[PDB]
């Protein structure tokens, strides 16, 4: 019934992400980092969350922690289809992603799903155990949509990231750059 709502909200990104994020240029590449980043710190501000983390992986995945709540994994009565599932199909940003995955840590469980240009790969399952809560997303821009740049740089982030510490007290925010396994760097904020 409402699957065919959610697939005309990824053409219509995917045709125009301008309209969305700015540009397909190397800013909008970043924008994808701030869209992600801005969900955990809603977590926080929430009460839940007091730690995120980014990190630029090899081969530029980005991967975004937080401890919040953990996105919800019922079933939605509309849908048919687990929560995570339904907020991860409209978001911009798996959008424009060649690859996303999601690990949920919830009810004492790992979740775990990936997905292709917004697409789910496979069902949500149950991959593990857990005494914390909070989400994983690792997402690696679209090379087919991203075609001048999918490299990130870090000063661009570690900015980005500081400023957003300083305005949201209490939050740790981490950025760690792995991409070059012999010289990572890595910078904590947390004010108050
Ligand atoms: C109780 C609702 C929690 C939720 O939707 N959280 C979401 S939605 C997308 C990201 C996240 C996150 N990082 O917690
Ligand atoms: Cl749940
Ligand atoms: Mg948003």
């Amino acid at each position: 019934a409402g699957q065919i709502q959610v697939l005309e909200g990824l053409e219509a990104v995917r045709k125009r992400p301008g309209m969305y994020i700015g540009s397909t240029s190397e800013r909008g590449l970043h924008h994808l980092v701030w869209e992600i980043v801005d969900n955990s710190i809603d977590e926080a501000l929430a009460g839940y969350a007091n730690q995120i983390e980014v990190v630029i992986e090899k081969d530029n995945w980005i991967k975004v922690t937080d401890n919040g709540r953990g996105i919800p994994v019922d079933i939605q009565e509309k849908m048919g289809r687990p929560a995570v599932e339904v907020i991860l199909t409209s978001s911009v940003v798996n959008a424009l992603s060649q690859d996303l995955e999601v690990y949920v840590h919830r009810n004492e469980t790992i979740y775990h799903q990936a997905y292709k240009k917004g697409v789910p790969q496979f069902d949500l399952k149950e991959v593990g155990t857990t005494d914390k809560t909070g989400t994983v997303i690792r997402f690696k821009a679209d090379g087919e949509i991203f075609t001048e740049t999918t490299v990130y740089n870090y000063e661009t982030l570690q900015q980005r990231i500081r400023e957003l510490a300083f305005l949201n007290k209490g939050i740790q925010i981490t950025l760690r750059d792995e991409r070059d396994e012999e010289n990572v760097r890595e910078d904590s904020y947390h004010y108050e």
